[PDB]
């Protein structure tokens, strides 16, 4: 039986270095795992006893002192063409976007990381990084970067929270550092203090397009958090959701903080919370899922959604959590409703299809209600019934093509590990134009 071994990184970044995966995540917390299942836990917290930057509050003061905090926010590590390990680190106050953003270098993985310096600022009080007075309205905040290669191999950084939106830079593939003169660099989306943080930018050799992911609404397990994302062509934009709104648009109300409502529209919803539970059986569920990154293996040409979730009940809990990701035939990733636990697409048997199904909807807003399930039918005549009705079929090997509610949806059929109830289980996870998210799991 599938075995898992769990570990606490929040907003943990992916990176595999020669067979062996790693997640960085906020205050300097990392793990490592050979098969994405069982993970080890190698730190924890900003300590002067981090084997990652031994003597951290010495080796980063600059960062601390402006930040005016004693813990680090959302690391990226990426290795550069001289083989050596690049540290994106921030800090942030907390209650404004008074940050700090640098890189330390290291020559293996586990560290020691060695400061290079700043490179960024946000929440000063005159004069910000692009010559103009710090507007947070529409300026990021300088926290949350993933550094990463284009299809081109060209470097690039994305990276914002809240505040003016999510920015991206070109980076110097010698040194880690900006090209200079580009200021915050370019915007993707956001403004006016919108609940939107921790992109991640990973490219699809098979469609042909760059998805940028994205977090929406809060981490806490009150805050509505859902895993989004968008795409383009091209790595610094224009990125589009599945309606073919541009992200470019997306922002609070002016005047406004925290407008959830005007930024609900856009982006495709991968993931929300939900359970499977019900009153008579137990079942998986995720309070806030997200802060993700996400990797390509090259040489399988599968794709893994790594980010960290809270529970049902857990409080504030949390934990890593890794799904398998899957390209639906308009181009678009559908998540696989459970755990990775090493099950591949193979060819699905339409016997096998029919039955009755628990659904999740994870639908297009930022709500703090936790999605529960509803029962459907798949029925043999390609009907469905039950709590909703429909059609389905299936293309192909294992393409799910279903209709629920007069809304055409498209994805994968996949027989997965349901690691609570511990058992075998056919699933499905689609995704419709409007980037809406449904799974089943079969009774
Ligand atoms: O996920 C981490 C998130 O960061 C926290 O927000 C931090 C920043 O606060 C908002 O700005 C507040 C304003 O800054 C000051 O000028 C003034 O006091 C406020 O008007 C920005 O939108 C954020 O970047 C969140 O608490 C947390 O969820
Ligand atoms: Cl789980």
């Amino acid at each position: 039986k599938p075995i898992f071994k769990e570990v606490s990184v929040h907003d943990p970044s992916i990176i595999e270095t020669n067979g062996t995966f790693y997640v960085f995540g906020s205050h300097l917390a990392s793990a490592k795992s050979n098969d994405l299942m069982q993970w080890q836990q190698l730190t924890t917290s900003v300590s002067n006893d981090n084997p990652l930057i031994p003597n951290v509050y010495e080796e980063l003061k600059e960062t601390f002192e402006w930040a005016q905090s004693d813990t680090l926010w959302a690391a990226d590590v990426t290795q550069l063409a001289d083989g050596k390990y690049y540290m994106y680190y921030n800090a942030c106050r907390g209650d404004s976007p008074r940050s700090a953003m640098g890189v330390a270098v290291a020559d293996n993985i586990e560290g020691p990381y060695k400061n290079k310096g700043i490179f960024l600022k946000s929440g000063m009080e005159g004069t910000s990084s692009d010559g103009t007075p710090y507007d947070a309205t529409k300026h990021p905040n300088v926290v949350a970067p993933h550094t990463f290669f284009d299809k081109d191999g060209k470097l690039w950084m994305v990276y914002g929270s809240y505040s003016g939106g999510i920015f991206i830079l070109e980076m110097n593939p010698k040194t880690g550092f900006p090209l200079p003169g580009q200021g915050y660099g370019k915007k993707l989306l956001g403004g006016n203090h919108s609940r939107i943080e921790g992109p991640y930018v990973l490219y699809n050799p098979d469609t042909q397009y760059y998805y940028l992911y994205l977090s929406y609404g809060g981490l806490d397990a009150t805050g509505g958090y859902n895993i989004r994302v968008a795409r383009s062509k091209k790595p610094d934009g224009p990125y589009y959701d599945a309606e073919g709104n541009p992200m470019l648009d997306v922002r609070g109300k002016g005047g406004t903080f925290f407008d959830d409502r005007s930024i609900e529209p856009y982006g495709v919803k991968l993931m929300g919370s939900y359970t499977f539970e019900t009153e008579n059986e137990k079942g998986t569920g995720y309070v806030s899922p997200g802060h993700n990154s996400a990797y390509y293996d090259e040489k399988t040409g599968r794709s893994y959604l790594i980010f960290h979730t809270r529970f049902p009940g857990r409080g504030e809990e949390h934990e890593v959590r890794v799904h398998q990701l899957f390209m639906n035939k308009d181009g678009w990733p559908v998540a696989a409703p459970y755990r990775y636990a090493g099950e591949t697409l193979k060819e699905v048997k339409q016997k096998d299809i029919t039955g009755t199904y628990k659904l999740i909807q994870h639908g297009k807003d930022i709500s703090a209600d936790i999605k529960q399930t509803i029962n459907i039918q798949l029925n043999k005549n390609h009907t469905i019934s039950g709590e909703m009705t429909g059609t389905w079929r299936k293309t192909g090997k294992n393409t799910a093509d279903i209709t629920l509610a007069g809304k055409k949806y498209n994805g994968v059929f996949l027989r997965q590990w349901d690691s609570v109830r511990e058992k075998n289980v056919m699933t499905f996870s689609v995704l419709n134009t409007s980037g809406e998210a449904v799974w089943g799991s079969k009774l």
